[PDB]
């Protein structure tokens, strides 16, 4: 029950470019990294959770305000969104929609993540759409993973790559 | 090394509805299933594979024709797309882009998938956009998981759910 499988920002850059419509983007990974916005070495933790429980867990909705810290420890901004438990057994799956608000703009994240896989130290991916500032008119992916698995409340390792 | 965690079509219908802008869809899971286009109990397997190998694996492209079968083995159509190996270790990650062609119309799948996690028998999720016929104007998710691992050629359980 321990199986890390991270992505690096270069890999994320190629994913971002391929999906943006730069079909030969794997030819030069460096060139793809260079043309992307990159947020590496982020952690997020919750500052507010509003939980709306349901018997047995399926349909439990969490409104959350998560805080982004950079590698030093500076607050870059918040991720405000909704989690919905789609399923509990044998894996917990949540739907996630979040708007991330930084000083230089905003981007949305949408996805469907296997929370049990994350407890196995695995990485999940959400789809990022730019919404305001330098992120506007760009798109890519966001990685999540449990930062320290013997922490409570849990902290998340986060990368964001758009182009 | 065997940790399954699948998504039922009802859980996928909720996700599709939330992703689509019907924000109360967890209220009545059955009612989200009802406004959704559902393709389930079908499998795919590789018919054509054209790999262009990159030393070290990162950048290996795969051009693929997959064939869809229903639960009684009948061919329903093809999924034609492209994969790129983003990373190999510790987990092999791949970007994917496919156009599925069925009798009742077409849909495009895009996503980044952990191929190692798939060998642990875990489900991966692609985003899906309707392109024609009953799928047109609709979005949602695709799940994949190996059905039987040391079957050859290897087969993947598929669910697609849009609205
Ligand atoms: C019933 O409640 C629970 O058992 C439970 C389970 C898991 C979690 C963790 O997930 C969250 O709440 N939300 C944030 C953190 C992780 C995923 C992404 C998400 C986030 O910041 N994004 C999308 C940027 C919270 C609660
Ligand atoms: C070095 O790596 C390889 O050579 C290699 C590894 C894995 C695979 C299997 O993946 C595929 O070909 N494609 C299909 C199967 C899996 C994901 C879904 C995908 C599919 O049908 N979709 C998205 C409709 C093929 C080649």
């Amino acid at each position: 029950i321990v199986d890390p499988g991270p992505l690096d920002v270069t890999a994320l850059a190629v994913a971002a470019a391929l999906a943006a419509g730069l079909h030969s983007a794997a030819d030069d990974p460096a060139a793809a990294l260079d043309k992307c916005i990159v947020l590496d070495e982020l952690t997020e933790f919750a500052e507010k959770l509003v939980v709306h429980d349901r018997p047995g867990g399926i349909g439990t909705t969490v409104e959350y305000v998560e805080v982004y810290e950079d590698a030093s420890g500076v607050r870059l901004g918040t991720a405000t969104g909704n989690a919905v438990v789609l399923k509990m057994e044998p894996h917990m799956w949540q739907f996630h929609q979040s708007v991330s608000e930084l000083a230089d703009g905003s981007f949305e994240a949408v996805g469907v993540i296997d929370c049990t896989a994350m407890l196995r130290r695995m990485t999940q991916v959400l789809r990022v759409t730019g919404r305001s500032g330098r992120y506007a008119g760009k798109s890519g992916f966001m990685t999540l993973a449990i930062s320290d698995p013997n922490q409570r409340p849990p902290h998340y390792s986060v990368q964001v790559v758009l182009c």
